[PDB]
């Protein structure tokens, strides 16, 4: 009865403040440039679309209306908005198929600005969360700080969003699935002319070895445990209004983006990853993803488990999950250090509690995940949360895993358990 895969698009466009045009055919059906749907039979009406804009000046209400029309005379199905969030001219909205409706719970929407002297809400993100039955997933528009020589700063917007934004503890491990995606606005390090030259080739790689953004994930800087399709289309940005013949330091760069981060063991596969390149009312290409995801409709033990977090003295476990009705540990019962500004800590089976699901079933249960939070028996503070899938858990198996705090990782965890059914 029930699907257990969805089909999800994700629409980024930096509007350039100009009226976009009356057909955006294009943009919401994944052709152009790159990773595109090219068959009749690959096309198929997403079960939800995600449209995120930056420098919009259209209205909420008339840009919302020009979405549900738009679907609809593309898919002859009445949409239904489930949210929509706009920061000034950053604006997000999700809409999903009629069937679908009853599906959707616990929506959520936040926002937040970024900026020193600027706090219009010009640069800064919004986001929408919410439940398809029991899979949660969240969306983040944004649109970062411009400038080539602006990298750092760019880093710390994407680090103060992650911080900040209110959605459904940061926001990293709250979703199954988190989309992010936007005028990021990442540029290539590399002289005008020479990228021209690999553009005209049709040569992309050379190009993509300089890319900041991938440079900066590369090096463990900036969107930490997410992923990006490869990029086969031409450079977004920037591009001289009514073609996409000639480029208008401000060289051409992929500064418009969708990057995802899942839960383990979950599926999700990426199908679509392009841009148009005959929507020309923007200095930008609007880029769009296609995802196809998968959704979801006893006794959990503890045989031991062992930490390593950073710390200049005892510690415990709270264990949470939309299959429990919460709970938690004792403190550690053993603790050893090697090296200054770090803890071994061990928890052994009598520390520990025994987790309850709500049904029992095998099918149920290897969807499921355990979010683990290590915090100080001294102020409560969380030194570091970590996601456990169950899938592969089903005598005791080990799980071995990394702690995350804030966006900074904060140590591992390694542990003994059981699913008894």
């Amino acid at each position: 009865p029930e699907p257990d895969m969805i089909s999800v698009f994700i629409g980024t466009w930096n509007m350039g403040s100009v009226p976009p045009p009356k057909n955006v055919t294009s943009w919401f059906t994944s052709k152009g440039l790159g990773k595109t749907l090219d068959e009749v039979t690959v096309t198929i009406p997403h079960d939800i679309y995600v449209f995120g804009t930056q420098e919009n000046s259209v209205g909420d209400r008339e840009w919302l209306d020009l979405l549900r029309g738009g679907l609809k005379e593309l898919t002859d199905l009445d949409y239904r908005p489930i949210a929509m969030q706009s920061l000034w001219n950053i604006k997000v909205a999700v809409l999903v198929k009629p069937e679908h409706e009853n599906r959707i719970s616990h929506v959520s929407t936040s926002s937040v600005k970024t900026g020193i002297a600027n706090t219009l809400g010009n640069k800064g993100a919004v986001g929408v969360s919410f439940m398809f039955n029991g899979t949660s997933f969240g969306f983040v528009n944004c649109h970062l700080t411009s400038g080539n020589e602006k990298t750092a700063r760019r880093n710390q917007n994407y680090l103060d969003i992650l911080r900040l934004l209110s959605l459904g503890d940061d926001i990293s491990d709250r979703f199954t699935h988190l989309f992010w995606f936007g005028d990021l606005n990442y540029r290539l390090d590399m002289d005008i002319q020479e990228i021209l030259n690999y553009i005209s080739r049709k040569e992309f790689e050379p190009l993509l070895r300089v890319d900041q953004l991938n440079l900066e994930r590369e090096k463990h800087k900036v969107f930490l445990r997410f992923s990006e399709e490869e990029i086969s289309f031409p450079p977004t940005y920037r591009y001289e209004r009514g073609s996409r013949d000639t480029y208008a330091t401000n060289v051409p760069s992929w500064c418009d983006r969708i990057l995802w981060k899942s839960y383990p063991e979950t599926h999700i596969i990426c199908n679509s990853y392009g841009c148009t390149d005959d929507i020309v009312t923007s200095d930008h290409s609007p880029v769009f993803g296609t995802f196809e995801v998968g959704v979801t409709s006893a006794y959990i033990e503890f045989e031991s488990i062992e930490a390593i977090v950073k710390t200049a003295t005892k510690f415990f476990i709270e264990f949470y999950s939309t299959c429990l009705e919460y709970k938690k540990s004792f403190e550690n019962d053993a603790q050893s250090s090697d090296n200054i500004n770090f803890l071994k800590v061990q928890w052994s089976s009598r520390q520990l509690p025994t987790l309850k699901p709500i049904l029992a079933d095998i099918e149920y249960l290897q969807d499921q995940h355990l979010l683990l939070t290590v915090k100080s028996m001294d102020g409560y503070e969380s030194y570091g949360e970590c996601v456990v899938a169950l899938k592969s858990m089903i005598t005791a198996q080990q799980f071995l895993t990394f702690l995350s705090h804030r966006g900074e990782e904060t140590g591992n965890i390694r542990g003994s358990m059981k699913v008894r059914v």
